[PDB]
């Protein structure tokens, strides 16, 4: 590598050690803010490794703990495309977390084939979070002692840096992503809204709870670039970001799906159409308050059978529906109702994959217009060389224009990088307008099975090994064949259990025909998981 450079890199690191043990997984770093700092100074040296090794591409990271309370953060990297992190490099990431202070980076620049010949290039941004400030000048001085090129974004939410990541990287190229700014952001996203909003109006406000993170402002700050005589009006509560205590405190989509109610503080009206973001606005739910005052949940799910529903007509009347592959990406936690709609109903296939945003985006890259979407509300509509092409090139020979023209927009408006809330509220409110429907005949297009999901605490919970988009249990011997022998006693009786990724418990979901009988489903899949947890 350097021996002036790996003098810098080894005086620069002064910060702690904290003694715990770190991994990089499916949330990058994120712990308490306290226990960071050798951490996000190792993610600054490994941006510049990987910058270096695709050819000084520009890499992201983001400074986000996401859904966490305050005192949590979390770094992430992005990867050239905007697409996380390689699965493949987390491990690197790992190693220089955990290795000590004092020079381990030169054993990787070996390691991995990595080219002195490029500076490497970094971009970053943070959320609202406490710690922040401080974090960015850790991952500053590391990049500083590596001679990397970097830009402070200052604060943007997620789907934004994965956006400039992007932009920074196709810039020159036959698919341009657009100006790699904040700026450049808003103006893609209200331009390609006012296209796919030709010739029709939204109809009544939308209440959204933007978590009191960075979601808020930057919201209200694109409603300023948005057109005119859409009908579009959005009411912003929840944005309370000068605080750092207001930071998902009982509002946020994460709060409304696991809880299963409207934020506390909501002041929303029967009737009034609503949605939330979570802290780095990376996944949205939309909900609703009854005739009779009973809340309404739109999860994720929900929103992928509504935008499967408008691709899938928009591909039609466009006459581009043969020519392309369209499809549906979900997890085994998606409800059976969700399924047979697309499969029934809408005429689609439907992928079940396993859990983890990667693996729905890498499923969903096999289709030329790929819907996913996971419950908690990330998600995004992926679309492929192939289908940009033929939405640009296929001449309508009837005014078929109209829907290839609204095609056409929607690949502008959709967030192709990764899942991003804001870009889904808009898609979610230009299908609303187009298809004339309330939240109430959203809702009403098929009813979910009843469900259950319960958290079953073992010790441990790595026997518990799963196969067939995580449907099937290999291990422990048994318990999968009580599993199917006992969802068998429900009607739709449909249960499965597997180890949670991210909590120190196996997860239980199951749905049935009736309240009762999932209920009582779940809470023998549970009992049997417990005693085969022993
Ligand atoms: C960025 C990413 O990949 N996130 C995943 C998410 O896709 C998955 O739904 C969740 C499942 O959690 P679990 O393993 O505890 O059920 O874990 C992670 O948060
Ligand atoms: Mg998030």
């Amino acid at each position: 590598a350097s021996p002036a450079v790996r003098k810098a890199i080894s005086d620069a690191a002064q910060y702690a050690k904290p003694g715990k043990i770190f991994q990089y997984g499916t949330a990058g770093f994120r712990m308490k803010a306290d226990l960071l700092n050798t951490v996000v100074y190792a993610v600054g040296l490994l941006a510049t490794l990987r910058s270096k090794k695709l050819s000084g591409q520009w890499i992201g990271v983001m400074v986000t703990a996401s859904h966490n309370p305050a005192e949590d953060n979390g770094v992430k990297l992005v990867d050239p495309m905007g697409e996380m992190l390689e699965a493949e490099w987390e491990a690197y990431a790992t190693k220089l977390a955990n290795a000590p202070l004092e020079d381990v980076y030169d054993e990787l620049v070996k390691e991995i084939d990595v080219s002195m010949e490029n500076p490497a290039r970094v971009v970053f941004a943070r959320d609202t979070r406490a710690s922040g400030s401080r974090l960015i000048g850790v991952l500053s001085a590391a990049l500083t002692a590596t001679e990397a090129e970097f830009i402070d974004m200052k604060f943007m939410t997620t789907p934004q840096l994965h956006y400039v990541v992007r932009c920074k990287n196709t810039l020159g190229t036959q698919y341009e992503y657009g100006e790699p700014t904040e700026q450049g952001y808003y103006e893609k996203l209200a331009a390609a809204f006012k296209r796919v909003m030709r010739g029709v109006k939204v109809k009544g406000s939308l209440t959204v709870d933007c978590a009191n993170g960075v979601g808020g402002p930057k919201l209200r700050e694109l409603i300023k670039y948005l057109p005119e005589d859409t009908g579009l009006d959005i009411k912003i509560v929840n944005d309370d970001v000068i605080n750092p205590d207001s930071l998902n405190f009982e509002c946020g989509a994460d709060y409304v799906k696991t809880k299963q109610r409207a934020p506390p503080s909501s002041k929303a009206s029967i009737l009034d159409r609503c949605a939330s973001l979570d802290g780095d606005a990376d996944r949205i739910l939309y909900y609703f308050l009854d005739e009779g005052n009973v809340f309404r949940l739109l999860d994720g799910d929900r929103i992928a059978t509504l935008a499967a529903s408008f691709i899938g007509d928009l591909a039609r009347s466009a006459g581009i529906a043969q020519k392309l592959k369209i499809g549906v990406v979900q997890t085994a936690y998606a409800n059976g109702s969700s399924t047979e709609y697309i499969e029934k109903v809408l005429k689609l296939p439907s992928v079940c994959t396993n859990t983890g945003v990667k693996h729905l985006h890498h499923a969903a890259m096999r289709f030329d217009v790929g819907v996913y979407f996971e419950a908690n509300g990330h998600g995004t509509i992926t679309f492929s060389e192939n289908a940009l092409k033929t939405i640009k090139n296929t001449e309508p020979q009837s005014p078929q224009q109209r829907s290839l023209e609204c095609l056409q927009a929607l690949t502008d408006l959709i967030n192709q990088a990764v899942g991003d809330a804001i870009s889904d509220m808009l898609l979610v409110e230009a299908i609303l307008a187009h298809k004339g429907w309330t939240p109430k005949e959203w809702l009403a297009t098929y009813t979910d099975l009843p469900s259950r999901l319960v958290r079953v605490e073992v010790a441990e919970r790595s026997i518990f090994k799963a196969y067939d988009a995580e449907r099937k249990l290999e291990s422990p011997p048994g318990l999968q064949a009580k599993i199917d022998s006992l969802q068998s006693r429900y009607n739709k009786g449909r249960s499965f259990a597997r180890a949670s990724g991210t909590e120190d418990a196996v997860r239980v979901y199951a749905e049935a025909a009736s309240r009762s009988e999932a209920d009582d489903l779940a809470t023998r899949v549970a009992n049997a998981v417990r005693d085969a947890g022993t």
